[PDB]
């Protein structure tokens, strides 16, 4: 991994291979060792880069404990900025990482070259849609969360083995958790349950993400839709992924998986995203 300084703090990245970028952006409670088995098939088509975001992964953490959002939008701006990924850019995002994908997307359109995404946050959310997640979810976003996500790490120790079909080895859970071996480090596994935009709050996410639905629903940037199954945010019946079903200039492709989808089908996904990358490029 490279690490460049970003604003207050400092953001680990992988990057491996020549050619225009292909930037894939993780989420909650990951880092880029979630796409470790997908970038393989991609490396000799293009330059392949993956931040861990800031708090999370291998990176530095924030020395205010700023870790809303628009904290991370801010953080990861200065990452594109400092490397130099602003020309070209695929973007290949799953969970908070499509929500920073599809935001700079919404506000730097003539840098992005298409969009490869996967269950993903693609419009503010209702209850209804986050179905067997609604209780957990809801906890999370109430006094119980503290309790929940920093003294007793949800997130690592029962989502991410939750959202995985096949077990989990003792080393993955180990790398897993790694960023997290304290109630004071989890802070951003927390932060990002209480910001999911969810039928109006918190108000200010909520009109970022409904920006950029709005952009992406009528973009002719080119989008890859992967759809798991049964998946988890976008799922089969869901309003959501019925949503995104309706994105101009798209192609969808079905894959196996819950909502950690890299970790049960690495290669058909990566087979799909390189398809779209070669293509992409053909224009």
């Amino acid at each position: 991994m490279k690490r460049v300084d970003v604003l207050d703090s400092a953001m680990s990245y992988i990057d491996v291979g020549q050619g225009d970028p292909i930037v894939f952006l993780h989420g909650n409670p990951t880092s880029s060792y979630l796409w470790r088995n997908v970038i393989p098939h991609l490396s000799d088509v293009g330059r392949c880069l993956a931040p861990d975001l800031i708090g999370m992964g291998a990176s530095g953490t924030s020395p205010t404990f700023s870790y809303r959002f628009a904290d991370h939008v801010r953080y990861l701006d200065a990452w594109f900025e400092a490397v130099g990924i602003t020309e070209n850019v695929v973007l290949v995002v799953h969970d908070w990482g499509s929500a920073l994908g599809f935001y700079r997307a919404l506000r730097y359109p003539e840098q992005i070259a298409g969009i490869a995404y996967m269950d993903a946050l693609v419009q503010p959310r209702t209850w209804a849609g986050f179905t067997d997640y609604e209780p957990l979810m809801r906890a999370l976003r109430t006094e119980q969360g503290e309790r929940m996500a920093l003294a007793e790490n949800v997130f690592v120790e029962k989502v991410v083995p939750g959202g995985v079909q096949r077990q989990l080895t003792e080393e993955e859970m180990a790398v897993y958790r790694t960023p997290y071996p304290t109630p004071q480090s989890r802070i951003p596994t927390l932060l990002w349950a209480r910001e999911i935009p969810v039928e109006g709050e918190p108000a200010d996410v909520q009109a970022m993400v409904q920006e950029y639905a709005d952009f992406l629903s009528r973009s002719d940037i080119p989008k890859l839709l992967i759809v798991a199954e049964p998946g988890a945010i976008l799922h089969e019946g869901g309003s959501e992924l019925d949503f995104a079903r309706s994105w101009p200039n798209q192609r969808e492709v079905k894959v196996a998986g819950r909502h950690f989808l890299q970790e049960d089908s690495p290669d058909a996904i990566g087979a799909a995203v390189r398809a779209f990358v070669l293509d992409v490029r053909e224009r």
